[PDB]
């Protein structure tokens, strides 16, 4: 066995970096605490051991990350909620970790909501623009809503009307272009964004399973948009925008069918041009990856360490 | 979601009792703690909360329980291994909870062994003959070793090749005569028994899913005996002696499949003339049970408590 918290939530991150691509993956152990665990180009992953920890939240919390490169060094923050359903942060300044301003503004979140985080403009010379959606209640048909960072924390916008705890997938396609994906009532994956001025329904939409696991990512000059889902113990579904949305399809091994445990969520992350990692929870409990390598395919990769209890 | 451990292992006892049949069922929770469920007739399940902890083991340590009436009341002993791996033993001497003397012995447990129990000959004027079988090594063709309980802690027998850490079940079919279940190399379930004065194998044997979790249970002047295994995610199996063996067949519901969860373990107990409860693990994560009406049938029955994580 290990310490990874059965049906903990994920939350991963990557970018590309000279000397290859740089991976770190959250998630929870059986204590509440959150781990992380590396990976550096094709070299085996590291970390995901008590000595990785980064903070605490409540059991079962959801979490959201995101990343950009400051003249500090690396950022990353890390979303989660405490025992009081909080909405908390933790923040990587480039040389530690440490906790952010976000807990301290109070915001309240539905105990079975979700997170997504999306960030866009952070640079070594440019401040970041970070967006967290979530949710207040976990009753259908609640909608989103969202919190902005350009300075300081401030309320943002809400909207859609969704599966109770619905799947988010959020990522930033451009600067200040906003694609948020998520699961309405009717079960069917819908779209929110946002272009400049306003947000507004997008024409994406998809049948699903009831209560997926949602993500997405996006890259290119396209812009190049994939939105994942999955239900556990159920394959892997991937709609493709590349210009235009083509017809979601399963990405699965013939040899390893559904492999992921029920009731289990993904978390996806992408850099360059252009590598994908899609990751979720299988039997072990184990915390495994779907990789991408563009032209050839999709295969499960290196398993992802999440530490060995006690006795064992 | 609740505080039962994924793929914690579950111990099970019951009694008849003046106003109905009494039960308690032990299973891990996140912190390695163990705790108990009551239930008195056909009253809702009591306990499984963080007040009803009776002790701790090493996270996914495996359980057995026995129990039997004394002078001073219900007595109950509970099995499992701490974080070096050494047999423990919790005792409920009629009025409370403490620590028996079987730790202070040094047995050392495989990390992948199961425990088993037995029991026979406790009363208001006689003392109890316990069994408790483990085994040593995780490797494949492994024996099972039974230590023995008869004033004092002393090795008994070892017998058996199975497959590494392999389910065991236990059952005292009359005074002095006991038989035990356990998954040998070739996958089929074999039977060790002991009648008097020498153990030899049984003529029961039945072919299973490999790592099935193996529970058992007996009464009667016949008597009866009852053999259950089941793979997680798969159904429960049943082979029933009466006097001699049916064939094996499945215990299940036509509209709700396969409903335990991978890689769990269940546990069985039973009392009067006759009733049976087969525990499971299901989605939830929840402690669930099989419940036997003597005439009618089998049929799920009502959910055991595991406890509510704060911030749920
Ligand atoms: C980049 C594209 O922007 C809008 O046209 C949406 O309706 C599409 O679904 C896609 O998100
Ligand atoms: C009570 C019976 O005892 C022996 O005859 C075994 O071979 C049978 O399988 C059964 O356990
Ligand atoms: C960006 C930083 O990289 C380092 O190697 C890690 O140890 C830190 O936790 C963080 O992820
Ligand atoms: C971008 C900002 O960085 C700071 O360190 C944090 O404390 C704020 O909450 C926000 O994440
Ligand atoms: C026999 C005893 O019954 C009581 O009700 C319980 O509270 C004890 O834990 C024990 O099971
Ligand atoms: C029957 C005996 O009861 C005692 O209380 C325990 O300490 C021994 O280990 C054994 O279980």
């Amino acid at each position: 066995p290990t310490e990874f918290l059965y049906t903990s939530k994920i939350a991963a991150i990557s970018w590309a970096a000279t000397g290859g691509r740089q991976q770190r993956v959250y998630f929870q152990d059986l204590n509440g605490k959150i781990r992380e665990a590396q990976r550096g180009g094709d070299n085996p992953w590291t970390g995901g051991s008590s000595q990785n920890v980064i903070g605490e939240a409540k059991l079962f919390s959801p979490l959201a990350a995101v990343t950009w490169k400051s003249a500090q060094g690396i950022q990353i923050r890390v979303y989660c909620v405490n025992k009081d359903n909080i909405l908390s942060e933790f923040v990587y300044d480039g040389s530690k970790w440490i906790t952010g301003q976000l807990g301290s503004v109070g915001v309240k979140v539905g105990s079975n909501s979700k997170l997504a985080a999306l960030q866009w403009g952070g640079s070594e010379s440019a401040p970041p623009n970070i967006r967290v959606y979530y949710q207040k209640s976990n009753g259908s048909g609640s909608s989103i809503h969202e919190y902005v960072w350009s300075g300081k924390w401030t309320a943002g916008a809400s909207f859609g009307s969704t599966v109770p705890g619905t799947g988010i997938g959020a990522t930033a396609i451009g600067p200040g272009r906003l694609r948020i994906y998520y699961q309405a009532t009717d079960n069917k994956i819908r779209e929110h964004c946002w272009d400049s001025n306003s947000w507004y329904v997008g024409g994406f939409s998809a049948s699903a399973s009831a209560g997926v696991s949602i993500a997405a990512i996006s890259w290119g000059s396209t812009p190049n948009i994939r939105v994942y889902w999955q239900k556990g113990r159920e394959e892997l579904y991937e709609a493709a925008y590349g210009g235009s949305w083509n017809t979601p399809g399963q990405i699965k091994d013939a040899s390893r069918p559904t492999p992921s445990l029920p009731d289990t969520f993904i978390a996806a992350n992408s850099s360059g041009n252009i590598d994908i990692s899609v990751f979720f929870q299988a039997s072990g409990v184990s915390l495994q990856q779907w990789q991408w390598i563009s032209g050839k395919g999709w295969s499960i990769g290196a398993v992802v360490p999440t530490g060995t209890p006690a006795g064992w």
